[PDB]
């Protein structure tokens, strides 16, 4: 299990800029604007605009209420009329320069509009949001806009049932089968496009939770998905008419089975892309579904595996389907030639099959009903990136960074349930959790996350029920010397002599080739060996002394020192106050001297020394 | 979750007897004398035989150690000849008034004998313990005596890789068949007969975890399980032949469905009989298989429960489902004429049949291939007695004691694998877990536990690798007053207005019905409730003054009051040393006068005061 983090920030020691308006709650959608300089947020009956470099700026501001009328016949259906009934942002896409396609459950009654970024005053179209945007703001939705599309995955009713995977599009408008093996009681949690290159179709991926038909325990064990659909799928003519021809989905894997542990509940799914590196990497993020006592963790997948899988798996198959009882097993038969679920490519079109509407029925009805592969999408390494005892983790972004060294590092960001953020990067050997940031003061959990884009300083955004937050993806200036900033081991943190600071590498001028940073922790690089506080004290003899002392790392043992030994710290000659201030009570002229305050770290290979604080003591008489 | 244990007794302030012989380890059986007030303790190549008054008083000891011929024949066999090629007794049975049946592992060779008691002396009769005793001593193993005849839970081979549950009797020996559906893979847990009626025969009951067969799951998944075989059993005639007739099994479900929490390998189990009882009562202790951090359940379980899923529950049916991969479904076919795996009793005998032997082919055919059923076995109310985390339970006794009000209570002993006690009761729809001691200073894990049958003064034994301890079943005479007494809520103790004492309500001569004991916890009835604890202080100006304040409740919120107002130990001129003691900065004289810590608890819907600490301090000028 990965360590604790190494230091903590209370919500007062860093700058965090803060967002939320008097009366208006539930900041859980952000989108970032196509400059770059604006966020656009969408909260329960509102969406705001603000700075993207100062969230706390608020720019322009819509609303979008639930008239008393409507929030009248919503409480009718039996719901709570000053929390259900309200109309929940729960689609906050681009559609185009000059304006955003909104969604929200308007009171259990799904509605859709474009805020024109212009006037920033909705449009007024109300379309009908069955289908893209839940009913219930307690159900679970996902959806991303490809190529002025939008893919949804969601609950089609005011119940929460019939799940269903769509594309609305006035030409060709796909969905799921409302059927178990499609779709079983899922949770949504991500959908994303892998386009890239190609002639290749780009096929948009859906991640959720949902119970297995393939596994059997006490009660209903759930099972995380990764699945996909092509983007340029059109359904079958005679077959799927109207449904995906495309969908496929599997078993995304997150265990550590020596330690019987297995994350079965996927929580968050964030696609680091690269322009350095050619394929996009899914990290995700899961929670065991039984006797979750506050586990969590982090598994990342390569694409390229989850490609293999749909296009070279076998396929499991429903054996016996009735009250016999249904039964999925692989499927070892033979595969109708045109792969089913396969994307039009260079075969099928080199066969006159141009699009999904003209595909073999027998394709077509494999497809239809063996939508499950066989084989499990396995993570990198076959082994989760990050396992976390007593913390419950919500979201996850992922930031790419060069350390001074050209090292690069995949800086894992994951908020948790009590509005908190921990900052981890895997220290082959080990995962080392830099820091955690208490984000909301009122202990909310963070509910959503997202990483600046634009060209210069980074931050990360975290929605909740009380707000948003705006934090830099480091604190680097918190640092007050060359071997805390060393021991840091922050790959965005390097040590500037000229300067005398900790500073953040790219975006720092400091001296590029004359910055210091070691993510080995070994700080004797330093120039300077910083020697502690110094202070002197003159005591009154009898009375009792307090010499202050104390240190940011939570790794980290402090221990006073007296006259060349350790001094042993007990009673009732001495004290403690906050397990770091040392306490001398019968203060008598044997008390006299030096007292040292020391601190040992055990980095890499060696382990750290230094001097917290020097005391004078002069007990006098 | 169960609460933390209320008090915590350290090994030495608490009274317990200890048994040990040096250079002798590993006291895994206990065996109580049944007439005599004996101990008998098998160990490592030992047997001993002590008062059970008082364990540390030796009264017997035979040796069986194994010679250094087979001890390098045994380690030339690849087994570690210091360790493993020892005598390990793994059986220690009743067998006459004047002798004891014991078996022990013998350096890989499985060996029994007789223990004149008489004599205490060996009778040399070196009988071939393949079969009713382990070759290795870290495999699992169970047995029970039952009218002179060993019914034995255990590995039969070296490796320990065939599984077998048998009776080696001289007229009719019985085993299980070396067969997936049968055993698979399992680790025995315990074993016991359930004397039946008027005509219904004994049944013998057996308890272990093994890989289950009808579950599928991302790997393999344990499950517990509850059997039995008739102890008429002679076998099948023609099929069957010299294999048990009655072998049935049941899924022993240990689980909260609401918080996704599963209990599926059980650790021990102990039946609950006591004379008032009709039915005995199966109480069960079980941890999970998965995400296990630490945790640990106790179940309990109605033995007609049980009995109503073997006479008229469903079977389950392998079903080789596809080609070499077999899965395991509910039977709703017919079953055969007289019910596969029942006793021989009245419908059996109106068939005419009056044995095993005469059972028709049909019905032992079925039997052999179908000894799982279908039906889970359910705990009383569907739910744990006690679910706690961050412990490790390895054993489980119960004592079913009543009150002073005539309430009665089953009050769980649980032993943990760091060698503490912990008692439970169930109080008022919540887990009260009175006390916690360190039976084993060295943290031993508790092996076996044993408890005492009702003869005025009873006891609690437990065995580990370093030794046996005894304890009483409460220290009532360490609560110091009748606060202390009644805010306990332990269902042993009562305070002695009288004698002024905290005493066992069933071994004290003061009279009952003087007797204070209130479960709710409530002390107000408490005579001269101006505790104890009193200080006088003479401190010197300007000095520094530590006041003690010492209370036994991990659950108490202390606090102090200084003349009549509640006071608040922040600085500068005050500080708790360490939670508890209050610290006076400075002595001046204004802060002279008497200080009050009070200890605040919640004891049901009620919180409470107790006064811990007076103290009257004067600092002289």
């Amino acid at each position: 299990f990965a360590p604790i983090p190494r230091i903590t920030w209370e919500h007062r020691e860093v700058h965090l800029v803060q967002f939320h308006e008097p009366d208006i709650y539930n900041y859980s959608a952000l989108l970032l604007s196509e400059d770059k300089d604006t966020l656009y947020i969408g909260a329960r009956e509102a969406v705001f605009a603000v700075n993207a470099l100062n969230i706390s700026e608020k720019q322009h501001e819509v609303y979008w209420k639930v008239s008393e009328d409507k929030k009248a016949k919503c409480a009718e259906k039996g719901k709570s009329k000053q929390t259900e009934c309200l109309n929940y942002i729960r689609v906050l896409q681009p559609l185009s320069a000059t304006s955003l396609y909104v969604c929200g459950t308007n009171a259990f009654q799904p509605a859709c509009d474009h805020l024109n970024l212009t006037s920033f005053k909705f449009l007024g179209k109300n379309e009908d949001g069955k289908g893209r945007c839940p009913f219930d703001p307690a159900h679970s939705y996902t959806s991303v806009m490809v190529d002025g599309e939008l893919y949804s995955g969601t609950s089609y009713n005011f119940l929460g049932s019939e799940p269903i995977i769509s594309r609305n599009s006035s030409h060709s408008p796909l969905r799921t089968e409302y059927a178990i093996p499609w779709l079983n009681e899922p949770s949504f949690v991500f959908a994303d496009v892998i386009r890239k290159s190609p002639g290749e179709d780009d096929r948009v991926y859906f991640f959720f939770t949902e119970v297995s038909v393939e596994y059997e325990f006490v009660f209903r064990v759930l099972i995380p998905r990764i699945a996909r659909v092509c983007k340029g799928d059109q359904g079958g003519l005679r077959t799927l008419q109207k449904k995906w021809t495309s969908f496929l989905k599997a078993r995304l894997i997150c265990s550590r089975p020596d330690s019987g542990l297995v994350f079965n509940v996927l929580r968050d799914v964030f696609v680091l892309r690269s322009p350095g590196l050619k394929v996009p990497v899914f990290y995700a993020l899961f929670t065991p579904q039984l006797n979750n006592v506050g586990l969590s963790a982090v598994c990342a997948y390569n694409l390229s595996t989850a490609e293999e899988v749909f296009s070279h798996g076998k396929y499991m198959q429903s054996t016996t389907v009735e009250q016999s009882h249904t039964k999925w097993v692989r499927y070892n038969g033979p595969v109708p030639k045109p792969r089913p679920g396969a994307c039009i490519d260079s075969e099928a079109r080199a066969a006159n099959y141009t699009s999904s509407l003209n595909l073999p029925d027998k394709t077509l009805q494999f497809v239809k009903d063996h939508p499950l592969m066989d084989d499990s999408v396995t993570p990198i390494d076959n082994r989760p990136r990050l396992i976390k005892k007593d913390v419950n983790y919500t979201q996850i972004v992922v930031d790419r960074t060069q350390a001074l060294d050209g090292t690069v590092y995949d800086v894992m960001f994951v908020s948790t349930d009590r509005g908190a953020l921990h900052k981890a990067i895997s220290l082959e050997h080990a995962v080392h959790i830099i820091e955690e940031t208490q984000l909301f003061q009122d202990f909310e959990p963070v509910q959503t996350l997202l990483l600046s884009s634009k060209k210069g300083n980074r931050f990360v955004y975290a929605g909740s029920n009380s707000g948003v937050v705006q934090a830099p993806l480091a604190f680097c200036g918190k640092h007050g010397t060359c071997e805390d900033c060393v021991l840091a081991r922050d790959p965005y943190c390097a040590w500037s002599p000229p300067t005398a600071t900790c500073v953040a590498l790219h975006q720092t001028e400091s001296p590029s080739r004359g910055l210091i940073q070691e993510m080995s922790g070994d700080a004797s690089v330093c120039p300077d060996k910083s020697k502690g506080s110094y202070r002197q004290h003159f005591f009154k003899h009898g009375g009792t002394a307090e010499l202050k002392c104390s240190q940011k790392s939570n790794l980290a043992r402090v221990f006073w020192k007296f006259q060349n030994g350790v001094l042993k710290a007990e009673s009732p000659k001495y004290g403690l106050m906050g397990r770091k201030n040392l306490l001398i009570f019968n203060l008598s002229e044997g008390d006299s001297g030096v007292y040292q305050c020391l601190s040992e770290e055990r980095v890499k290979n060696k382990t750290v020394f230094q001097v917290v604080a020097k005391h004078v003591l002069e007990v006098k008489v």
